[PDB]
């Protein structure tokens, strides 16, 4: 079973990436299962809804009383050294919140880190249906 652990916000970096203090260790965390428009995307640069998805994540974590990380059951860091987790802001999952606002798409998943994939696909379908932001 998955469990949430405490972390401390250091700095939000993008819509899908935040830097946290985890177990006395400064780390960059990549949000599991979501692809958000980017402001600092390798080739494309600043994509549409990038600043929005970025401001949303930032607001959500910065105004939180408690930040928690929940690792899935597969590997916990990607090839770039980024922790792969579901991030919770005062009990609300940032990953799902972005998808629900149409500020993110559910990422292509196959590997063992897929526990909340269905839940996210449900929020994305709702967001699409409501024609929100990315889906407008």
């Amino acid at each position: 079973k998955l469990h949430k652990e405490p972390a401390t916000l250091i700095k939000a970096i993008d819509g899908d990436t935040v830097k946290l203090m985890y177990k006395g260790q400064p780390m960059t965390f990549r949000l599991l299962l979501v692809d958000t428009p980017e402001t600092k995307h390798p080739k494309k640069g600043v994509e549409k809804y990038g600043p929005e998805a970025s401001a949303f994540t930032k607001k959500m974590v910065e105004n939180a009383k408690k930040i928690e990380v929940e690792f899935d059951k597969g590997q916990r860091t990607d090839k770039y050294g980024r922790g792969l987790a579901y991030i919770y802001a005062d009990g609300k999952m940032v990953n799902e919140a972005l998808v629900r606002q149409g500020l993110a798409k559910v990422a292509y998943v196959y590997n063992p880190n897929n526990t909340h994939e269905q839940h996210l696909r449900k929020s994305e379908a709702q967001a699409k249906k409501e024609k929100l932001n990315i889906w407008s």
